[PDB]
């Protein structure tokens, strides 16, 4: 019933930032961020997965992506049960979606040889069929890229914190940027989700402040979901 | 609308052998084997995920724990709705239940220190959840433990063959013994599905050969459904 609408963008690009800046601007308009919580404390103070893939990657590549993914699905297919739910022009906003999941980390992932033959091809088949019984309501009406580049990512990075991703590389950015630029601009990247194909897509340059200049883009986002 | 009977053993125990035997005796009783065949091949020519956890479990002890589970539900979910689903008095016998999965197996691998901490609350939060969703349709009507000393079950390991389990020691079995004694026979062993507490069980004695006292078995196994 809602309008499903993903915030696709590189490692610190500024999802959070941007979409609390839309959050604020309607009753009728929820956020559903990554869980990237309880990646760094598993439970039911645990244990650090997200730190554990950053450490030893070629070991718990697969168990991390495999979570994370799970984590998500669990999550914004409850705040699609949420009030939100009864309201009358509702749309609910996604940091990342499954497919940024499978078709940009866990990909550059195994072909960064962090994930074997077997773990990639157990992926694939696990996420195939997972988006199959309850994806069918998490479909997308529309998704909207932060681009930026891949040194500004690196830079907020910085700016955020998290002394789990204090030690990634411009590289590794660059790789996964890349990915981005191929999937959503030059939408040459190949999906196996068929409708992806018929899907708008809204891209804007935040490599300079939001807090600032924050007015250009949400005039761009109103006029883009007005074509929905 | 279907009677749902789970077969529980040890490894080589004889489930396989011994519900082969029943299926052929009615049109109305279907069987839904443990997916082996793809554990051993995950292309479907491809890799040996089962090897791999014989080889070097403190490393794939999970990722195999993990798609084994989900490679049952997929299988147990589709046979459930098969041509048999609309026949009179249905019968579908599983290949083990994805309690023997985690409170069996997995559990022990746990206990045998190949699964750390962070993993083995993965696995019971993945599986807690995964059986909330499709699992409320997977419930049992009725469990069937073929009990055997583990040596008898070492035995017809060998007389079987699998290339992977003749690795495996009697201590090993004697392990998932005890287990299955534990949760089927003594019942103290606690699981997190309030419903079992009240699910029939017959055992029997499998230690003695089946293609020819198998008369007496069956005899007992009529009878058990006969109350249900
Ligand atoms: O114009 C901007 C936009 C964002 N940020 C920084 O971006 C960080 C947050 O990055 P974010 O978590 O939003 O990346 P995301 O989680 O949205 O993917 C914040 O600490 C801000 O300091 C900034 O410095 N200037
Ligand atoms: O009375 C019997 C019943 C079974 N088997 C052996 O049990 C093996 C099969 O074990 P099974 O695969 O049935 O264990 P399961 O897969 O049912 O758990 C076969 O090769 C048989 O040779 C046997 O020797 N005598
Ligand atoms: N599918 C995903 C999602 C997140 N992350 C990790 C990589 C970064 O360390 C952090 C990024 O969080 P965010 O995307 O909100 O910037 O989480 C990941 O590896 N794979
Ligand atoms: N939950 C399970 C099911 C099977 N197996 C593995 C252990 C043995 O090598 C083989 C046993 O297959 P079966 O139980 O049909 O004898 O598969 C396992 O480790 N855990
Ligand atoms: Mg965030
Ligand atoms: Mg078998």
């Amino acid at each position: 019933r809602i309008k499903k609408i993903s915030i696709e963008g590189n490692i610190a690009a500024g999802k959070s930032t941007f979409v609390n800046i839309l959050k604020q601007l309607c009753e009728d308009w929820e956020v559903v961020p990554e869980p990237v919580a309880r990646w760094c404390n598993v439970q039911s103070n645990g244990g650090n997965v997200l730190q554990m893939m950053y450490e030893k990657p070629e070991r718990w590549s697969f168990t991390f992506q495999t979570y994370a993914c799970l984590s998500r699905i669990r999550a914004q297919l409850a705040s699609l049960n949420g009030k939100l739910k009864d309201a009358e022009k509702p749309v609910l906003f996604f940091e990342r979606s499954v497919y940024s999941d499978r078709y940009i980390f866990a990909s550059n992932l195994y072909e960064s040889e962090c994930m074997n033959e077997t773990e990639w091809t157990i992926y694939q088949d696990w996420h195939d069929w997972m988006n199959n019984q309850f994806g069918q309501s998490l479909e997308l009406d529309g998704i909207i890229y932060l681009q930026a580049t891949p040194e500004t990512c690196l830079h907020r990075i910085y700016l955020r914190g998290r002394n789990e991703e204090q030690g990634i590389p411009l590289e590794y950015l660059e790789k996964l940027h890349y990915k981005h630029e191929s999937w959503l601009l030059h939408r040459t990247l190949k999906t196996n989700f068929d409708y992806l194909q018929e899907v708008p897509i809204l891209t804007l340059d935040v490599n300079e402040d939001f807090k600032d200049k924050y007015e250009s883009l949400v005039e761009k986002v109103k006029e883009f979901l007005s074509t929905l």
